[PDB]
């Protein structure tokens, strides 16, 4: 039993809280909630070890930015957000992870960069300019729906993964 202190971060709409609610709850927030700060729990079993998630849910509003240096300390491993029909959201991941990265005075933080909102019918990122990212971070990339639950599950088993190894 083990447990992972885990961050969803990214701009202001991405999906963030959806993502986390759909994870706990198999459930689909339609409405748009802004969060302040809130925190989730889940229980499961990943690779045969019982991991006991500890996920924050940030906020994407400017105002409470301050917030960010403490939970940057805190947090374990980050799930860097981005909506693939927002390019601004997909460029904020850069600010997201070097804020990360000096807060924490390293640059192996474990990381995933998450391309949500992947039910869409039209998009702006496209998936090789996400993983070309991804690949010059050297972190895994997953495409994602907080709707549907698409790659919902993998998202977050695999940042637990990028803990567990570094
Ligand atoms: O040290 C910290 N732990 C905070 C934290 C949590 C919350 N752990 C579970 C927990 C236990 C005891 C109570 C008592 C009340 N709540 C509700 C609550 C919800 C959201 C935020 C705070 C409290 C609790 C919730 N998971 C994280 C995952 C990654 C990084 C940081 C955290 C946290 C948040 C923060 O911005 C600064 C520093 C810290
Ligand atoms: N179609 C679709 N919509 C999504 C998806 N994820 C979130 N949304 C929608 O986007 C809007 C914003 O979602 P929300 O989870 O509140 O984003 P957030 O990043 O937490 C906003 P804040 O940073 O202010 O807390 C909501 O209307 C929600 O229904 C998704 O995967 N697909
Ligand atoms: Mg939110």
């Amino acid at each position: 039993m083990t447990e992972y202190k885990l961050v969803v971060v990214g701009a202001d709409g991405v999906g963030k809280s959806a993502l986390t609610i759909q994870l706990i709850q198999n459930h689909f927030v339609d409405e748009y909630d802004p969060t302040i700060e809130d925190s989730y729990r889940k229980q499961v079993v990943i690779d045969g070890e019982t991991c006991l998630l500890d996920i924050l849910d940030t906020a994407g509003q400017e105002e409470y930015s301050a917030m960010r240096d403490q939970y940057m300390r805190t947090g374990e491993g980050f799930l860097c957000v981005f909506a693939i029909n927002n390019t601004k959201s997909f460029e904020d991941i850069h600010h997201y992870r070097e804020q990360i990265k000096r807060v924490k005075d390293s640059e192996d933080v474990p990381m995933v960069l998450v391309g949500n909102k992947c039910d869409l019918p039209s998009r702006t990122v496209d998936t090789k300019q996400a993983q070309d990212l991804a690949r010059s971070y050297g972190i895994p990339f997953i495409e994602t729906s907080a709707k549907t639950r698409q790659g919902v599950d993998d998202a977050f088993y695999t940042l637990v993964r990028e803990i567990r190894k570094h």
